[PDB]
């Protein structure tokens, strides 16, 4: 907890914005000497694990191979939003109406692996999750994304959410360190205080 | 009549322009030209590579950052403004090029690192400008960003503004569109439209 060293996290703009927050916080009074670079989700990151490149991958566990340790982090509810402004999002909308509607998804980079929930028409494409209810507002398109982030932006865009009559979808997030690291004391204390984290956001 | 099309367009840009610029587009064009649709793509590696082979229709970027091999159009002057949190205790008052020089860092990189932002120890690494604002709030880090930026988060994370000492530098972002497709008018229409909305933006 007095180290200079720097840790690499790979994980998306949704886990960053609602979840490493809290670790970057807590870690800027436990251990002010830790630095951190938070790469982008794009390429095969079981690469850079095999290799050692990387002290920590956030994702959810559908998502990651059986060949590196891995932690349940929190359960992840998938809703689908629109703008208060869009009429047609006024009452009930039928899995008909939803696929004939427009939509704003996220693509990860390349595109390697997909989206959790992906036909519909997508007529927004964005890099991320985060993104998505700025450019969402204001106009009849809707949108499928982790419920602790129409949450984050409760108080600052308001978002309807319609999901209520189509399919409940939950996801586990989970974080995952290479095996070579699975001995290496900086990665069992973060690994602790990332768990300890999730647990308490699991209780809300 | 462009405004009937289902065009899709792609656009290589910053997390920054499209939260402050590029929603103005989409947002105006919901309406006016509802089936004309969007990939916004991250910035990552050489655009030049897509810009040859007409694989994009726009890149948003500082001008300092492009080329001569496509034609480009001004969008607007964007300042770079030195923020804090306003619980950092030693930003109240002014901060010398030296003091700066001793306290940690946010910054943004983006992709693979191709290209430098426009000696410091950087303590936090974030793959763009939007995440800056909320993962700086809270501690005594410091960063460099737009000033548009800083003042789309006014309302929901405060940060402190640090100007009077350090260097007054601000760059011209700018769009530009592949050389193939200077007269493509679906190319000409949203390029105009795009001109328009940046004018606003004084
Ligand atoms: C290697 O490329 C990828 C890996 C994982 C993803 C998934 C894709 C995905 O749906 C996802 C999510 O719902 C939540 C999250 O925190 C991270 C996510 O990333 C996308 C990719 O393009
Ligand atoms: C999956 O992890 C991330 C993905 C994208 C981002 C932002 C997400 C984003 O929207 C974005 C963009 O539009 C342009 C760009 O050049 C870089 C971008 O990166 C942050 C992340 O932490
Ligand atoms: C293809 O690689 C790159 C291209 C441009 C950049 C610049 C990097 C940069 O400084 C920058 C900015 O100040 C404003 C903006 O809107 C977009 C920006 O992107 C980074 C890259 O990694």
């Amino acid at each position: 907890a007095e180290s200079d060293r720097r840790f690499r996290i790979i994980l998306s703009d949704f886990m960053a914005l609602v979840f490493f927050d809290k670790i970057i916080l807590r870690l800027a009074r436990e251990a002010p000497g830790v630095s951190f670079e938070l790469l982008p989700l794009d390429d095969d990151p079981e690469e850079l694990l095999r290799r050692g490149d990387v002290d920590f991958l956030i994702l959810p566990d559908l998502f990651m191979s059986g060949a590196h340790p891995k932690a349940r982090l929190f359960e992840e509810r998938l809703v689908c939003v629109g703008c208060p402004t869009n009429e047609q999002l006024q009452g009930q909308l039928s899995l008909e109406q939803y696929m004939s509607m427009g939509h704003v998804a996220a693509k990860f980079g390349r595109g390697l692996k997909p989206s959790v929930e992906q036909k519909r028409r997508i007529e927004l494409v964005v890099p991320g999750f985060n993104l998505i209810p700025p450019l969402l507002s204001g106009t009849n398109r809707i949108a499928t994304i982790p419920l602790r982030l129409v949450k984050h932006y409760e108080r600052t865009i308001p978002l309807r959410i319609i999901e209520h009559p189509l399919p409940l979808v939950s996801f586990t997030e989970a974080v995952q360190w290479p095996a070579l690291h699975n001995t290496d004391p900086g990665n069992i204390w973060m690994r602790e205080i990332m768990i300890q984290e999730a647990l308490r956001m699991e209780s809300e």
